[PDB]
Formats: structure tokens, C-alpha cells, sequence
């Protein structure tokens, strides 16, 4: 039918037994190509785990970015699902489930360095990821840690992997980075228990699935799969392996 | 040419006229800079040249008064600044960015005969850094990272990059501190690089990248895109090792974008 994207599509998704979902490919690790070309992630994991539920396969789609909406809309795929959140303009091209996973700005210190406040960077050395929203969060909202941290600034680093470097050998004590990254990096490298990975007081961005608007049946079901899944303890399994943590939102619970 | 030209996406007239303007600063070694004879030769110059050669763009190189740099870009005197600019909250009121191509940072030099093989190693050991650089300011501004070792906690000034190396040579100095840029394109185009041991010193660091109007969105990507090609096809290096030595490329220029997204 040259309407079905126009359609609440429900019963064909589970009807044909699959659905579309798009995804950025470079996107660690919410949903990302290995090196040895496998489909891998957070939402990855997630997405299949509510659809298996249905007796739906997904099928991703590794697309432009940017196309996301676009896409969503001429009916390329049914879903964006890679860490995707609201934003009044995205409310523009479709509706969101509910927020799964709050991506917030931690702060992360050495366990040994006793700083286990955020209030405990008085006075102490920041270091941040260059260009991130943690740098600008860091400048937007002074009060919570500009004005407490040394020299009023943040140090700023190409990646993680090289601000953590400095944190380890004492030449930074503290660490501003998305929690996605913190936990990720951390419980990947088996560290994670070595540190204080600690909210800043900055507020987070939430993560939620896109849907075209008529898709409202769909959305509904998304929503339940997550319960369904925290019920079970099968969301608890996946979040455990990618974060190391129960990342669930109240939603979910010159 | 429109009116509201400088309102709009210009990829499409950049293409068709087959030509870009960028602006730079005619003094800024060796990023872009004006010759003896009069020519334009830099980093920057190769390397945008490189880009817009891929997409069939010919680059009208303009040297501008370097402080009028966003006006003359807001002004539509120019498309694009390249010539060493980078990131700041001030200059990203006035213009989009492109990803990092090379990052710039001070630079411990030492002779490889010396021994000092690592920024720990000048404990006890004379500095040398150059008037009214970065490197003494950064020197002073962060004392435990070499100011507390070296011998006597100071630094010998030099007004020029030359003299601090005639002395490093003849071992009158241990070390010198410098920009990456400017160690690297002296010691290379001396042809001595391999005799030199040059680390990151440890201070905190600048990433170039290159400035258009923020409407221009496409010519940005472009650019971006054009980086991932030439060091793919080796061009990128070629070019890097010209002017540096060394292969200068960010990993974004290398297409490793892991760890780069921000609440997208």
C-alpha cells in the first residue's frame, strides 16, 4: 500500500515477524559495527530483547545520521533507536517511548583520592573531554563546579582514554564525562570499582526511542517490553554487561 | 553573486564557480604565510589546497588582517578561516567548525645523544624556552610538571627558536620547550629531525580546525570528508610529513570516531 507508513502499523510488524530500526554505526557502545563487521550495543541488546518478546526480528540499519528523521518518515526504517533523545524539533517528526536510560554528566575520581563529593573538587583539578557537553555544561551552570574547582577551569582532552591517563598518574583529580563513556570504558576495562563515578548535578539527556507519530500502538508495546524486561531481570542483565550499573530510569522500574 | 549569499548554504555555488575563498594570516608560520618572493606556502595551504582539489575547487587564497578574521567571514569577504584557527566558545558565536586536523601543544626537545628520553628525565637539568612564547607561560602556570624539576626551577628566554638551538646543540641547554609547529617544521626542514627526541611536554594543548559561516553546513562536511580521503589515499601524510616530519592527523582525520559524540 503506497499509505502504510501513514497507518498504525502494528499488526503488520508483528505480523511479518520483524521491523526496521535505524542506528548511527559509530556510535559507541549504544549500537555500533565491530571490527569484524558484527551489529553490537546497549540499544542493540535492548531493542532485541523487547522485540523477541512479540516474536519480532529486527532487522538494522546502519544509515546517514543525519537522514534519521528523514528516513523515519519516507518509511526507510520504523524506529531510531541509538541513543536517540527529545528535542522540541525532533517532537516535530515523531513521538518517543518513554526515557529508558538517563545519560548524565559524572564525575569520576580515583577511590584513593578520597574525593567522593562533588562539593570534594573544591579547590582541585578538573579535567574534561574537549567539545563535549560536559565542557559546556561545565561553563552553563558555574556554580556547580566553575566555581569551585582550581583555577575556575577545566583541562580538556581529545578522549577519554587520555583523560583517564592523567586522572590515574594524579595530574587531574577529577574527571567530567557522559555516563555512557564513564561506566562503559571502566567496567569494559574492569576498573570500574577503582573509581567514584559520581552524577555532577548537571542535567542529563535522556535516552528514548523515535517512532513515526501514527505508530502510536507500537510506542505503547516498546513501553511494556522495557517493564516486561526490567520484570524478568533481563533489562538488569543487559545493562549490567554494557555499564556495569542498573541504568534504568524510574520509567523503566594564534 | 546574491546578495543574501553569506545567508546560505553555498555548497552548490562553491562547486559550480569551482571556487572558495579562506582567509589567513600572512605572518603565521608554518601553517600559511607569505614568502620572501612573495608566494603563499604553509601546512594550512597544502592541506586545503589537497581538499578542494578532490571536489575540483579552486582555493583563492587571501591574507587578511588577522583580528578582522570573523567579520570578514560574517562578512562574505571570505568563506572559510584556516590558517591554525581552532575552537573557543567567542569564535563559535561567529562560525561552525570542522573536526580537529592536528593538534598543537608544547613539545620537549632534546638531543637523542643527550639521553633525556622522557619529560622526567630533564630532573637537574637546564631549560630553555623562548621570550614571550605559550611554552614559558605554560611553563610558570603548571610548575609540577617541569618547573619543579628542572635545575633551578627556571627557564633560559631566547628571542629566537634559533639561538635556543645553537645552544641546545652545543649542550649549553638540556632541553628547550616549544610548539609542536614550530619544533617540528624547523627540525624537519633542517633535515634533522631523527637526531632529536620531541615529546608532548605535557601542557595542555590546542586542536586546529578549520572556521566557516555556521549557515554553511555542507561545505563543512565536505571538508571533513575531504580529511578522511586524503589520509586514506596518502595524501594527508604525504603532506604532514612535508611540513612536520611526522604524521600529524587527529584520529578524526583518521576516521576513528569512538568516543566523540555529544548528546547527539
Amino acid at each position: 500500500s503506497h499509505f502504510a507508513t501513514q497507518k498504525d502499523q502494528w499488526q503488520t510488524y508483528t505480523k511479518e515477524k520483524k521491523i526496521k530500526i535505524g542506528f548511527d554505526a559509530t556510535f559507541v557502545p549504544m549500537g555500533y559495527e565491530e571490527k569484524d563487521g558484527s551489529y553490537i550495543g546497549f540499544d542493540i541488546d535492548l531493542a532485541n530483547a523487547v522485540f523477541k518478546l512479540y516474536g519480532i526480528d529486527v532487522e538494522w540499519q546502519a544509515i546517514d545520521w543525519d537522514m534519521k528523521e528523514t528516513e523515519l518518515k519516507n518509511g526507510t526504517i520504523d524506529l531510531i533507536w541509538n541513543g536517540y533523545s527529545v528535542t522540541d524539533e525532533r517532537k516535530q517528526s515523531a513521538d518517543f517511548t518513554e526515557p529508558y536510560m538517563v545519560n548524565e554528566q559524572v564525575l569520576v575520581t580515583k577511590k584513593s583520592s578520597g574525593i567522593d563529593s562533588v562539593a570534594g573538587m573544591a579547590g582541585k583539578t578538573l579535567g574534561a573531554q574537549a567539545g563535549s557537553s560536559g565542557y559546556d555544561a561545565f561553563n552553563a551552570s558555574p556554580k556547580i563546579l566553575k566555581d569551585v574547582v582550581a583555577n575556575q577551569k577545566v583541562v580538556q582532552y581529545s578522549t577519554f582514554t587520555q583523560a583517564l591517563i592523567d586522572l590515574n598518574s594524579g595530574r587531574i583529580d577529577g574527571l567530567l564525562i557522559d555516563r555512557v563513556y564513564a561506566n562503559y570504558y571502566l567496567e569494559k576495562s574492569g576498573v570500574l570499582d577503582q573509581y567514584n563515578v559520581m552524577p555532577a548535578g548537571y542535567e542529563g539527556e535522556s535516552f528514548a526511542v523515535g517512532a513515526r507519530k501514527v505508530d502510536k500502538t507500537l510506542i505503547k508495546k516498546i513501553n511494556q517490553g522495557f517493564e516486561t524486561l526490567y520484570k524478568n531481570g533481563e533489562f538488569q542483565k543487559i545493562s549490567n554487561k554494557w555499564f556495569g550499573e542498573d541504568v534504568a530510569t524510574d520509567q523503566v522500574k594564534h
